[PDB]
């Protein structure tokens, strides 16, 4: 078992946060000064991942510009002295690293994003990064969910405890437990309102699938619905990572990560 | 008879680097809104229709914001989201337009002023820098109008600040004319604490007479000014308004948490 492939869903439409997401992805907003989408890329590089597979849609501009080198800037900051920016610049991605873009035909979810993906993953297990899922950690979250998919030999999914009244919002999963942190999945739901939820146990934004997933995504398209098939065929786990997790796919979630992340990491107080 | 407006949107933002590494500073949003569409609101509320957005890297990150963009109000209108796609459509009010001119090189606010001559002709026009995120009441811009049309000469708008805050700004030398406005004699660059002749700093809001243009053809905008100021009137106007200093990531911050309780009722937990 080696993970080393991970990607990223940067194609939808970002209605929460327009008109910023008009022709930018949700991604792509800034937490203070880095967009959301860096923070999940510096997460899946230092959890191992050395193949970036971006799926993007109409709004693939600014993820390419993004992560491509910008010879242009280089020069300037270059000419003008400016070495501790140049490498804010061309060291987002470390030199073992590689990138590859992928266009979405058209916004139909995300696991149909995920199954855009099949022809740069191939048979390999590979990650899954939603990185409106910032998520504070000290060891890489992704990195806790590759070393129990290593070694229980079954696809991951990050999950923790969520008030009844969130599971709305969220892929609930029901499982047995196998150790502390960890359960082995017997069902996965998309957004099961709060009175039929089955437990209180959420997925975040932070799979790694196994291979297996993609013959699911063609015959289900919503992702959670290809993982509840999985089920049925291999070994599906659950796992409580350790982590404080930032949901920034509502404009209070992302208010709220700016607040506490600008406190902590910059000093930012509010008024 | 001001109906131009310029906008500079060619800031590095280098502050916010990595942010500003695919779109240009005055793409970052406050909450859910780019720093450009407060000031292009704010100067369509004041009656400009003609928007003029001088570029510089990552020039279609503006384009594509304020384009029509007919793939995303097709995938709206087919969802019945019908909220979200006015949304869309009021980014570019029907009746304004706008367009394009590239800045050839970094060479300061006034060439990006000069850059855009072609567009404006002989009128009066407008220059709003989005970092200076203006709350008001009444647009700012056209609070300066109102006092240009009257008065019949360009217009600053202005701010009190702290004498050891003005190597930031222009400063004018001025003589009231009224409680807010003042006759400006003499502007210069951000002057040392010790040489600022007053503590009136020009912040980013102008109402220009053409004349301007050949005053600039001087590289910097308050030598133009200065310039402007031997042959014709200017004005500096204590403008009332929140002004939020997003140069900064502290004051970029400050606009979050303010607006954000203002408008969006966002309270930090
Ligand atoms: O056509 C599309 C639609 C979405 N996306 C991307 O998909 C992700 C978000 O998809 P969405 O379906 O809006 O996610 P959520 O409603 O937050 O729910 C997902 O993410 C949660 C974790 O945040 C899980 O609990 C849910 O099971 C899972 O479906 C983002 O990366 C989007 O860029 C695409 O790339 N293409
Ligand atoms: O080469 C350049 C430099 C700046 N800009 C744009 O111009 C604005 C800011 O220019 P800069 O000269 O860096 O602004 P400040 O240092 O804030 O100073 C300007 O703005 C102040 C108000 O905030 C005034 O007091 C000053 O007189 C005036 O020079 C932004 O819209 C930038 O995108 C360009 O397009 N090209
Ligand atoms: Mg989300």
């Amino acid at each position: 078992h080696v993970v080393r492939k991970a990607v990223f869903p940067v194609a939808g439409m970002g209605t929460r946060f327009l008109p910023a997401t008009k022709a930018m992805p949700k991604e792509m907003l800034p937490v203070v000064d880095k967009p959301l989408i860096q923070y999940a890329v510096e997460e899946a590089v230092a959890a191992g991942i050395t193949d970036l597979i971006f799926v993007t849609g109409r709004n693939k501009r600014a993820i390419e510009d993004h992560f491509d080198a910008a010879p242009e800037l280089e020069t300037d900051l270059e000419a003008k002295g400016k070495h501790e920016l140049l490498a804010l610049v061309r060291d987002i991605l470390p030199a073992h690293v590689n990138c590859l873009y992928i266009r979405q035909s058209a916004p139909l979810g995300l696991g149909h994003a995920v199954l855009t993906a099949a022809p740069a993953v191939g048979n390999e297990p590979f990650a899954v990064l939603l990185a409106d899922d910032l998520i504070d950690a000290d060891t890489p979250v992704l990195k806790q969910l590759i070393d129990v998919a290593v070694a229980r030999q079954g696809s991951v999914l990050g999950v923790q405890e969520v008030p009844r009244e969130d599971t709305r919002k969220y892929g609930i999963v029901a499982s047995q437990p196998v150790d502390a942190r960890t359960e082995r999945v017997t069902h996965i739901v998309e957004k099961p309102a709060p009175e039929q939820a089955p437990t209180t146990l959420a997925v975040v934004g932070r799979y790694v699938l196994e291979a297996a997933i993609f013959d699911h995504l063609r015959a289900t398209i919503q992702l959670t619905d290809g993982i509840a098939a999985l089920l049925r065929e291999r070994d599906v786990y659950a796992h409580r990572y350790d982590g404080k997790r930032y949901d920034c796919g509502s404009k209070a979630g992302m208010f709220q990560a700016t607040v506490a992340l600008g406190r902590k990491y910059h000093g930012l107080i509010p008024e």
